[PDB]
């Protein structure tokens, strides 16, 4: 590189450690830049010559790492982990630790390739209909679409084995490659495998314990809304297509991975003829830029007490699926360029409820890179990845009140009653309490992958092993070790760890309490709104700033009293329709659970010639 990026000499000494890392800091922010901005061209534009560019920044990074990565332990290594000032031995330690850029050239040429493609074939793929070679159907928007609305088994069915094949086979030989590289660079760097580094991020000796406990608290919540939800389907599609006894098929939920199924509310809204929790209607009605969504849920983050979004966000962002065609990573995900000026959301915003809080969910991110970006470069990154992705879903949940709705215009009218408590609390507990299996299952099968425990020779039977045991769900069609279905998720082929979503989902109500508290809310925490509580933005803003500064167990405990993940906020959240589910299944003799594994449903009557 430019050697005016490179090192240069310091002492062995710890105020020379120190002095070590001010420079680094200084230098790192133009080589974490450049290769921010040029991956920022190939998402919004997927073109060959943009690839090859951002495979270069890479390699640049990649050796920039490399330079401080082993001089920081040239000399700061046998002595770090006495250094006075730890929120600095955590900054030489994130320095320490280089991972690829361990990796000879030609190892880092391939893994940089690796990445660049499969983001490519999964961001790239799509599904064609049979006899017409006429349009064919994408991701975003067509499959997710007919996915959150079409009612009809074979359609649905259509669009989850194409999108299934489509993405999965093509990527499975460049997973393994990429999997057995990001081990051997880590193996390097202390861990055994990608799995441990992952989970080093937490810093609980006992994370996974804790975890697998934590879910055992949940895992009845999840079980009741699922054989309340099964039965509602079984009223819809039949007997042949679903079992009462067995796991739902993967393909009914109302979404491609079936993480959520607040899209099919209107199927099982408990209490319908009421007024509709779902302004994924008058949101339409009215007249909304995909940019007036960026507005609402900004003005929600003014009021509390904290900053707008700057200027350069909103021009340095796509907030719509471009015109000019330019093949696109639609996916909605927040940058933070490190130059404490730039930040922008990437996203193909269109115009519903389930994006709206998509919408803040990023914003999260973005307010969060805009608090800490006044510290150092090895912590911007905050207490936990869990943090980070609870942020924006916390003010979410304010939101997403029908009352909260209704002081910002989607809710018209108002029954502050019970029957209208019970939908609104069913349909929060299709989005949160269905996503918990799922979050905790996929980093469940890759700790496993990365680990030697599941072989390419098991990739779909361990995945739908997990699948099966955590979400009770089958596959449609019938699968073999010719497929990856793992792969038809965007975060595996962007190689992003998923556990972090499921700490975030507990952790999101930790706060949400938290806050209502300081907020001075006084009524149920689920129907609690910290909205214009410049008191409560307060409280949550001393926790951004912090970043990777101290550990996120203390700043946990300042912000919630408590020094670690707990489930008791969250089951007070629910509290109603946790009981009211459970009693609705007894009376309707329903069996929680799925006895009957192994079960398949059948394929339509002539597959595949139909409505499509
Ligand atoms: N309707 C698509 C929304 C996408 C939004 C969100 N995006 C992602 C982006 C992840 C990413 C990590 C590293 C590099 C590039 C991108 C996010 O964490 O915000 C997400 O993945 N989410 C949000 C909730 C659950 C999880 C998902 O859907 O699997
Ligand atoms: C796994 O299942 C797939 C089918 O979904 C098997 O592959 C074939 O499927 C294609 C259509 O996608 C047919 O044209 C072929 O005739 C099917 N092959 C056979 C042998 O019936 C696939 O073979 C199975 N894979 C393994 C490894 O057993
Ligand atoms: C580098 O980090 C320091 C903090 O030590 C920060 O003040 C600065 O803005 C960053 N970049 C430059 C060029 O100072
Ligand atoms: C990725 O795909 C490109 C073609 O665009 C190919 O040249 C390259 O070999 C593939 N990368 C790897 C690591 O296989
Ligand atoms: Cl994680
Ligand atoms: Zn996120």
């Amino acid at each position: 590189l430019d050697p005016g990026l490179q090192p240069g000499n310091f002492s062995a000494d710890e105020a020379g450690a120190q002095l070590f890392a001010q420079s680094y800091n200084s230098s790192a922010e133009q080589v974490l830049f450049q290769s921010v901005a040029a991956s920022w061209a190939h998402d919004t534009n997927i073109t060959a010559e943009n690839a090859r560019r951002q495979e270069e920044a890479a390699l640049l990074s990649q050796e920039f790492a490399e330079a401080w990565g082993q001089k920081a332990k040239e000399l700061y290594e046998p002595i770090w982990q006495n250094f006075t000032d730890p929120q600095l031995r955590r900054i030489i330690g994130a320095v320490r630790t280089l991972g690829s850029a361990n990796l000879p050239l030609a190892k880092r040429q391939q893994y940089n390739a690796l990445l660049s493609n499969m983001s490519r074939i999964y961001s790239t793929a799509k599904v064609c209909l049979p006899n017409k070679t006429a349009t064919c159907w994408s991701l975003d928007p067509d499959l997710t679409n007919i996915l959150a609305s079409s009612r009809s088994y074979a359609m649905l069915l259509f669009a989850w084995e194409g999108w299934h094949n489509a993405a999965g086979i093509p990527l499975k030989p460049l997973y393994e490659d990429f999997t057995a590289l990001s081990n051997e660079a880590y193996k390097q760097d202390g861990f055994t495998d990608t799995g441990a580094y992952w989970r080093s991020w937490y810093n609980s000796p006992t994370f996974e314990d804790d975890l697998e406990h934590l879910y055992q608290q949940l895992e009845p919540l999840y079980l009741n809304l699922h054989a309340f939800v099964r039965r509602a389907l079984h009223r819809r599609y039949g007997d042949r297509y679903i079992n009462l006894r067995g796991p739902i098929p993967a393909h009914l939920l109302g979404d491609m991975w079936a993480q959520s199924w607040e899209n099919i509310y209107d199927m099982v809204v408990p209490f319908p003829d009421k007024p509709n929790l779902d302004v994924t209607s008058t949101m339409l009605q009215q007249g909304w830029n995909a940019t007036h969504m960026f507005r609402v849920a900004e003005e929600f983050f003014t009021s509390l007490e904290l900053s707008p979004m700057p200027p350069e966000f909103w021009e340095g962002s796509m907030l719509e699926k471009p015109a000019d065609g330019r093949e696109v990573v639609c996916h909605a995900s927040a940058w933070d360029f490190y130059n404490r000026k730039d930040f922008r959301i990437k996203q193909c915003t269109r115009v519903t409820m389930d994006q709206l809080s998509t919408v803040h969910h990023e914003m999260g991110h973005i307010q969060y890179y805009l608090q800490y970006k006044d510290l150092p470069v090895s912590l911007r990154r905050g207490a936990n990845p869990g943090f980070h992705e609870a942020i924006g879903d916390v003010l979410a949940l304010s939101v997403s009140t029908p009352e909260h709705l209704h002081k910002i215009g989607l809710l018209d009218r108002v029954t502050n009653d019970t029957e209208s408590d019970i939908n609104y609390l069913l349909k929060m507990a299709l989005e949160k309490i269905a996503f918990l299996p799922f979050g905790y299952l996929v980093d469940q099968w890759r700790w496993g992958v990365f680990s030697g425990r599941t072989p390419p020779s098991r990739y779909n039977f361990d995945w739908w092993y997990l699948r099966t045991k955590y979400q009770g769900i089958c596959p449609p069609v019938t699968r073999n070790e010719t497929h990856f279905d793992a792969g038809a998720k965007f975060h595996v082929p962007n190689v992003t760890p998923y556990i972090r979503y499921f700490v975030s989902f507990v952790l999101q109500f930790q706060f949400h309490e938290a806050l209502c508290k300081e907020a001075g809310y006084e009524g149920p925490l689920h129907q609690c709104d910290i909205y214009r509580s410049t008191k409560a933005g307060a409280k949550l803003r001393k926790v951004l700033q912090a970043g990777s500064s101290r550990p996120w167990q203390e700043v946990l405990k300042d912000m919630v009293g408590l020094d670690a993940l707990d489930a008791q906020p969250l089951l007070k959240y629910f509290q109603p329709v946790t009981q009211w589910l459970q009693e609705q299944n007894q009376q309707n003799g329903e069996v929680l659970g799925w006895p009957e594994y192994q079960w398949h449903p059948p394929l339509p009557d002539n597959y595949p010639e139909g409505i499509d």
